[PDB]
């Protein structure tokens, strides 16, 4: 009722990175967003022009070495942070905007629902959004899209469901050593299992968040997660410039989650992650199955996660900029759309 | 900002046939929905009790003879309405249950999105609702799901859109001699022509209000929609109770529209509806491709249009209710999912 509605809208980025970068150079093109502003803590990208750096010429918008001052200065209706992972971390970095009376997009895994697993942290950022009349989303491919939203929408079209399993197969062959070593990619079995043990072989950071928000938007309980990272062994030669995996090694990580209400299986996510996949007839996609009534059954290849991040984490910047205040989720917001290029 | 959120919410129902009566049922099964009243205006179903209506013993919700009075007496918060298609009949329907001070859902096919095609009608609506302070949605599978709003929402993961191409194929196998009618099912191609002209082979209601959907979701205009309704002539029998189709009868309409701007093809949507596909190699399903950037390729068999219309015209219901005045669309909303069962 009291909400002034607004045809273009001014973003600020922190964190310059793959994704923020893409997102710098995405919100560029669009007709009603205007990059006003960057930041990064990395001294290559403080004071340089943000055009010279995406390979576009000057364009007079400058990346900053402090984010409280980008935003005074720039004035931003939004920020998108692109920086990390864990709310433990950038929990701070969402506070640090909402009190500047600013909103927030963040890619951060842990963020896509924190409700559940971080329930302390989620009602500081709720309250803080609050008392300052702002936003906050968490949003991405996975969590965020397609182990998610996607398959919540999908059940849109149901009278009741009794189960889901959830799958997304990627190609991690486009990507450096350091997706790489997080994967497991390249290693022998035991070398995999020290790699687990030391956080080194992370595998996929997500899945709680989204089993979560799927359980919340259906009204389910999950009292227990079990989880498994097992590594994918080859039987062929896979092989990029910054990996070599040989018969019998790792060519990557099969993740998966099961989640449970008293011994009831709800909902089961799987995301193995490999190097060449189609050497062994592994097709990639994403494919969601819902049991229920009806039963639906649904994308190849999957969706890019990097370039498909970048899209969804601008295109939910007009929705969150009008949204009411406090941490909400992509099952509160209108569905995503894509914005229109200029 | 002065939304009363509630936990529960009253329901009515105009219009008891098919779908209203899947409706009524898929209320009554809800944990947070409550059937309060239901009219229609054939007197096999007026006093009659819903629940002995639906087989379920009696339950002591009545069917009234008239909406207006099943609104004053049961009070319901939204009605639902499933009766016709066409908003010269429907748009009096909607605008009688918004002077009562209710909102609205309807499943009419030219509801989705009537802005382009009936914008009087469009505006007399969004003007009355708000000025009761209601909402109005047109839902359902299709116009309302599988060739707008999932199209949409995949959008959503683009950096940039180019053209969509959809289509929707279906059996009619299971229907009974009115659908069999209105595809020309079992009929020979002259007589398929003047049922074409006639309008007793209607085809699909709905492309140009999907096509509009996603063109204003997108900020696309569209200039021009070519349809085209041919016959699917059938090289083999297929047979049912109440059709018989030989070899060079028409087994079914295959509906396509074509959107374009300044001749630039922009969206392309293909229903061809016919009995037993399978016998001729067709498989059913519902299949999106965006090309775009990224270029996304996505349902088999296809959402089930009765019970998927049935479930997200339930499933709407809360939305709906919270929603901002006027006359809304799917695209406004938050992403549709399932209502748990009590
Ligand atoms: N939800 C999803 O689907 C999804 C998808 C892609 C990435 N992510 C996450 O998004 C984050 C960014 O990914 P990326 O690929 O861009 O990583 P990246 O390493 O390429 O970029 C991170 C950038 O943030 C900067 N940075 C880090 N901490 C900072 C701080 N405290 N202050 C200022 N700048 C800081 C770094 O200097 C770097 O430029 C990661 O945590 C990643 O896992 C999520
Ligand atoms: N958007 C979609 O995907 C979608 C899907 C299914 C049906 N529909 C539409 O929904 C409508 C209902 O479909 P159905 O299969 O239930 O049709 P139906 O013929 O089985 O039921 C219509 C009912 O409405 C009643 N009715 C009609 N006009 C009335 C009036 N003026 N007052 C009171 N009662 C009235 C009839 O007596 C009948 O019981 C149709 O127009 C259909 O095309 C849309």
């Amino acid at each position: 009722h009291h909400l002034v509605p607004r045809g273009s809208y001014k973003v600020g980025i922190w964190g310059f990175g793959a994704m923020g970068s893409g997102i710098a150079k995405n919100i560029l093109s669009k007709k009603n967003l205007k990059l006003v502003g960057v930041h990064d803590f990395r001294e290559e990208y403080i004071e340089k022009d943000v055009g010279e750096l995406l390979g576009l010429g000057k364009i007079g918008i400058k990346v900053y070495p402090d984010p409280i001052t980008m935003v005074k200065q720039t004035d931003p209706d939004l920020v998108v942070i692109a920086t990390n992972s864990f709310i433990s971390v950038v929990k701070d970095q969402i506070i640090s905007i909402l009190k500047e009376n600013k909103n927030v997009i963040t890619i951060a895994e842990e963020m896509a629902f924190p409700f559940s697993k971080d329930p302390k942290a989620a009602n500081e950022i709720d309250t803080v959004a609050k008392d300052h009349n702002v936003s906050v989303l968490g949003t991405g491919v996975n969590p965020g899209f397609v182990l998610d939203t996607l398959i919540i929408t999908l059940t849109g079209i149901c009278l009741n469901v009794q189960r889901i399993k959830a799958a997304r197969i990627n190609d991690l062959s486009p990507f450096g050593p350091t997706v790489m070593e997080t994967q497991g990619v390249g290693t022998t079995p035991e070398e995999f299992k020290q790699g687990i043990k030391s956080g080194k072989i992370v595998g996929h950071i997500g899945f709680e968040q989204s089993i979560h928000m799927i359980a919340k938007a259906l009204g389910w309980e999950i009292d227990r997660i079990e989880q498994k990272r097992e590594p994918i062994i080859s039987n062929v030669m896979r092989e990029t410039k910054y990996v070599k995996v040989q018969p019998g090694m790792v060519a990557g990580c099969n993740h998966t989650a099961k989640a449970f209400y008293k011994n009831e299986l709800l909902i089961e996510l799987e995301h193995p992650q490999q190097v060449l996949p189609h050497l062994e007839n592994v097709q990639t996609g994403d494919y969601i199955t819902i049991q229920g009534d009806p039963d639906i059954s649904m994308i190849n290849p999957e969706i890019p996660g990097g370039k498909g991040t970048i899209a969804i984490a601008t295109n939910m910047i007009p929705s969150v900029v009008e949204a009411r205040p406090g941490l909400l989720t992509m099952v509160d917001l209108p569905i995503p759309r894509a914005l229109l290029a200029e």
